[PDB]
């Protein structure tokens, strides 16, 4: 539990699924991002009891929850500041002209996070480069993670709705709401999709619904030209259509670590 007397609110970061997002200081000397929870759209009770485990979870490639302000309404968030926003505008940006090789640091990075939460059982639901956030040392890490179970929008949560992240959900999630560590492989493969297409829309020239058409069919994403024979084979060996068949986190990063010494 932080004192919201130790905070202060100097620049407006943006919005998400829950409000609005402020940049500000914590005890006068640390940065940090205030998620200022609006009213109505969280289960904020089961969050808080969530909290109380997310606490826990602390790894250099996961944005660091410091804590929460809970005796009040709205409730706040709070954690890590990540100078150079979501992952998803930076990969827009095209100054910053990457070299393949930092393109694959940034799957690495994401991985490591990845294989630290499957270590701890823990899904995230939404993994995608709009849910990846940069530091100022270019470095990439997992963002709320965990925090899709506490949604109250309904187009959201819904795998019909307007909202619902269909085209980085495998076909067991689209038809069947078949949830597992194995739906987080899938999400990632698009994930790598994403970075090596430097911020395209998974399945541009498609809909969510022909998208979850296409891939119950056996379609799936076509090769980025920046990625290497060896780099498209890690990504679409999240792709099976056999959950089972999809590798663990801790399998692609060693497959991540292959490539970077191979190339
Ligand atoms: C830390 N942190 C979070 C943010 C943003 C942060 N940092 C920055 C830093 C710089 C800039 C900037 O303006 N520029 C200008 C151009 O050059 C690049 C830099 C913007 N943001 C940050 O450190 C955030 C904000 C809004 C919304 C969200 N957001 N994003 C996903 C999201 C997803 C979900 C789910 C549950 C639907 C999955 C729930 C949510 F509440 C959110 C949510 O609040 C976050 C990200 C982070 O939360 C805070």
């Amino acid at each position: 539990e932080i004192d919201p007397k130790d905070l202060t609110f100097l620049k407006e970061l943006g919005t998400g699924q829950f409000g609005v997002v402020k940049y500000g200081k914590w005890r006068g000397q640390y940065d940090v991002a205030i998620k200022m929870i609006k009213e109505g759209s969280m289960s904020e009770d089961e969050f808080i009891e969530e909290a109380k485990v997310m606490m826990n979870l602390s790894h250099e490639k996961l944005v660091q929850l410091y804590g929460v302000c809970t005796k009040q309404r709205p409730i706040f968030i709070i954690t890590e500041y990540m100078a150079n926003g979501c992952l998803l505008n930076y990969l827009r940006e095209a100054r910053h002209a990457f070299q393949t090789q930092q393109l694959l640091e940034m799957c690495k990075d994401v991985c490591e996070a990845m294989e630290y939460l499957e270590s701890k059982q823990f899904l995230h639901r939404d993994l995608a480069a709009r849910n990846c956030l940069v530091n100022d040392q270019g470095v990439v890490k997992v963002s709320d993670f965990g925090l899709s179970r506490y949604v109250l929008d309904d187009e959201y949560t819904s795998s019909v709705g307007s909202k619902f992240p269909v085209r980085w959900s495998p076909p067991e999630v689209l038809m069947y709401s078949k949830f597992s560590s194995k739906s987080d492989i899938w999400a990632f493969g698009v994930l790598m999709w994403e970075i090596y297409s430097l911020g395209k829309m998974p399945y541009e020239r498609f809909t969510n619904s022909e998208t979850a058409e296409h891939i119950a069919q056996g379609l799936r994403l076509y090769r980025p030209h920046l990625a290497s024979a060896a780099v498209y084979t890690i990504m679409y060996s999240c792709w099976h259509e056999k959950a089972d068949e999809r590798p663990t986190f801790k399998i692609l990063l060693s497959n991540i670590l292959d490539v970077m010494d191979e190339e």
